[PDB]
């Protein structure tokens, strides 16, 4: 169909967290473009919620610029600029194994996305494979964060008071990447997004986790066994026979105190500085760039 006057919506691609996301192009500047829709109806407007964070963090290196937002006929709408393919779609297209080269600098622009939307008050609570995208053209090495659906300010704008600390709460994002104090059902604070980049970085190495596979009855019984496996495997048994950067990783982020600031830097360095000894290049080249 024609929607804002100035796009036609294509055909459906996938979904984020509240809403559908189809292709689309924008006539009148000659750009492919990504189309989430809303319907203005129910119960919960979170397309616009979004947006405003979207805004607040344009400019940041890797976050997707809107082009509009806006909402017409049945539908609250937000135009994106077209990304390329997901990391856990590249993950598949690579065997399910990357190099530890691609592994580095994946934590490299993974950690400093994070760190960026923290930098402007928010927490994540959803990193995961699907919601890191690569670029096309110049931005085809470039990763991209994507999906505001559940994200929440963690420190006020003006005082930069943090949130207080909260108990009892029900888990936010997907159970296999969560932390383990988001299972035990403490509010998810900066520490978390880093924890779960840890799991999403060893599910790289190891192509699956062990809290992976697990049968159960309920659809909520499950995450009691992810739950119990996560907390009854330690850190040096999911790492064994990878870098020790990777545990120091993260024993590093459950180390870190509910509302401490990460250090963000170190993290990056102790990547970088596995980069080097293991004599890989600088030619910014990932596994899939090597696809013939
Ligand atoms: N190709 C492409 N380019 C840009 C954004 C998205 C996109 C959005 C998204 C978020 C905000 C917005 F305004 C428009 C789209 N939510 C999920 N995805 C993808 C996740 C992986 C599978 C395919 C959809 N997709």
């Amino acid at each position: 169909l024609r929607v804002g006057n100035r796009y036609r919506l294509g055909r459906k691609i996938g979904s984020g967290s509240f809403g559908d996301i189809y292709l689309g192009t924008d006539i009148a500047a000659g750009e492919e473009v990504a189309i989430k829709l809303e319907c203005v109806k129910t119960k919960h407007p979170q397309l616009h919620i979004e947006s405003k964070i979207y805004k607040m963090m344009q400019g940041g290196v890797g976050i997707p610029t809107i082009r509009w937002c806006g909402a017409e006929g049945d539908y609250n709408v937000m135009v994106m600029e077209l990304l390329g393919p997901s990391l856990e779609d590249l993950f598949n297209f690579c065997s399910r194994k990357f190099s530890l080269k691609t592994v580095l600098l994946l934590a490299d622009q993974m950690i400093s996305r994070i760190e960026y939307i923290h930098s402007k008050n928010f927490i994540h609570r959803d990193v995961k494979p699907d919601n890191f995208l690569m670029g096309l053209g110049k931005k085809g090495n470039l990763v991209y964060i994507i999906d505001f659906g559940l994200a929440k300010k963690y420190r006020d704008a003006r005082t930069h008071q943090h949130i207080p600390y909260r108990e009892n709460k029900n888990l936010t994002g997907t159970a296999r990447y969560a932390s383990i104090n988001t299972h035990l059902g403490i509010e998810q604070s900066r520490r978390d997004d880093l924890e779960s980049l840890g799991y999403v970085l060893m599910y790289f190495n190891l192509g699956s986790l062990p809290w992976q596979g697990l049968k159960a009855a309920t659809k909520r019984q499950k995450y009691e066994r992810i739950s119990e496996k996560k907390m009854s495997t330690p850190i040096e048994v999911l790492c064994k026979g990878y870098p020790s950067e990777f545990a120091t990783y993260l024993n590093f982020c459950r180390s870190l105190r509910f509302d401490d600031k990460p250090d963000y830097s170190y993290l990056r360095q102790l990547f970088r500085n596995l980069f080097h000894r293991q004599g890989f290049s600088y030619d910014y080249v990932f596994d899939w760039n090597m696809l013939k």
